[PDB]
């Protein structure tokens, strides 16, 4: 359960000590916490889903997954998959749709789902090719517009921070009918660990968080995989919310309850940290 920001400040300093040996163990009762639940994921495992999944063990489990609307004709059958899952958020069901980077064969499929679940603001956090791997394909028009499937996408205005990137697109449904998307694009997150300062991070998910609008749908996160540093902005944004409206934090908690609906979020001990990292700065600042 909750503890109030000021037990949550010391906690911290507790979790560090003794060569942060607190952390380690928060982390390994994360790792563990579905462990006995028999979570499935049958629709990822499909063979005919294989070319959809863009990392082997990262999977969408079935009872949160998001679906597409099955296509009518040859193939209807697994038209509906993709690897994403709603997550909460700090009390809101489904207040997210965590998903992977997508691939060049599914951008028809993330585009439907943007359409679909009437999603307003796209947060991605990583860059394309991070030293020499590639995390993500381009699904969106550099400029002009382009078509994925009945969704035509036009970048409308590029705005260009420091830290990230704010693209504002107009999509049509070429079947209905026009509709507003604003993708904060976080480019500096280093190719490996975590960022050395949470400022830039805590100014991102504020105003990517900000964005958010009311009566939409549930904003689209997604990295590479869709867990780690989309697991570490979940749990960021969700907190700071908890933060403002009852001055308490639970952040075990909250991790612990949306493993339950995506495998793996906050993929590393270094995230865990950093979210605490962050939430002190944002408690200090």
């Amino acid at each position: 359960e909750a503890i109030p920001v000021k037990q949550f400040v010391k906690h911290i300093g507790e979790l560090y000590s003794n060569n942060q040996h607190g952390f380690s163990e928060d982390f390994e009762e994360v790792q563990r916490c579905t462990a006995d639940m028999n979570i499935t994921a049958e629709h990822s495992n499909h063979p005919e889903n294989k070319h959809k999944n863009r990392y082997i063990n990262i999977l969408a489990y079935d009872h949160s997954r998001v679906k597409l609307r099955p296509l009518p004709g040859k193939d209807s059958k697994h038209s509906d998959y993709i690897n994403a899952n709603y997550v909460d958020g700090y009390n809101k069901a489904k207040a997210y749709i965590a998903t992977q980077g997508p691939l060049k064969s599914t951008f028809e499929d993330f585009w439907r789902m943007i359409w679909e679940q009437n999603t307003g603001i796209i947060v991605m956090i990583t860059n394309l090719v991070e030293k020499g791997r590639r995390k993500c394909d381009q699904y969106w028009p550099t400029e002009n517009s382009e078509e994925y499937g009945n969704i035509i996408v036009t970048l409308k205005s590029t705005k260009i921070h420091a830290c990230y990137t704010v693209r504002r697109f107009s999509i049509r449904n070429t079947k209905v009918n026009e509709r507003v998307v604003i993708q904060y694009h976080y480019t500096q997150w280093p190719d490996m660990g975590v960022p050395e300062y949470a400022l830039p991070v805590l100014t991102f998910v504020r105003r990517s968080s900000a964005a958010r609008m009311p009566e939409t749908g549930p904003v689209l996160v997604h990295c590479s995989a869709g867990v780690g540093r989309t697991g570490t902005y979940i749990v960021i944004d969700s907190m700071l919310q908890q933060i403002k409206d009852k001055s308490t934090v639970n952040v075990l908690g909250f991790l612990k309850h949306i493993r339950t609906q995506r495998n793996y979020l906050v993929q590393t001990e270094e995230q865990y940290i950093f979210i605490h990292d962050a939430l002190l700065e944002a408690i200090l600042g």
